């Protein structure tokens, strides 16, 4: 498992995954990737 | 935003709060409840 958040940062439609990934790791996260449906993106990092 | 994550211990479909709220306190979360239409129990604290 992860623990898995919104990203407070990115900005616009989550379409592909390195710009979401980046803005998460930003947030002090070690990835993140865009929510299926509604396009969020979502950061992960160990719990 | 709470960084959340699924219960590796609450055993059991979960249907009311307060036991999957205790599992979650018991891996070190600070919060837990039902997802709402697969009811797992996710357990969340402070990202
Ligand atoms: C009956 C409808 C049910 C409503 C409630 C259904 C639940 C709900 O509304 O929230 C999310 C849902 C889909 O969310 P979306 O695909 O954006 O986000 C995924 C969703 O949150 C999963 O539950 C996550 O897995 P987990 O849980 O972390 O394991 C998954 O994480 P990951 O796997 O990517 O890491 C996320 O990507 O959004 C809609 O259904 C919009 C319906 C559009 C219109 C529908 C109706 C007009
Ligand atoms: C257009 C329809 C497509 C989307 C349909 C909806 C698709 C969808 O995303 O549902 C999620 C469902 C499990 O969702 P479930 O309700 O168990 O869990 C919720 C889900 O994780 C939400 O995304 C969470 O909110 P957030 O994101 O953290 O803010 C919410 O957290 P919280 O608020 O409780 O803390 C959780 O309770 O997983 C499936 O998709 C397969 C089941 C299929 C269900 C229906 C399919 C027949």
């Amino acid at each position: 498992r992860e623990c898995k958040t919104e990203s407070n940062t990115f900005p616009g439609i989550c379409i592909t995954k390195p710009p979401c990934r980046k803005a998460c790791i930003s947030e002090k996260f070690t990835d993140g990737h865009c929510s299926k449906i509604l396009r969020r993106c979502l950061c992960t990092k160990p719990c």
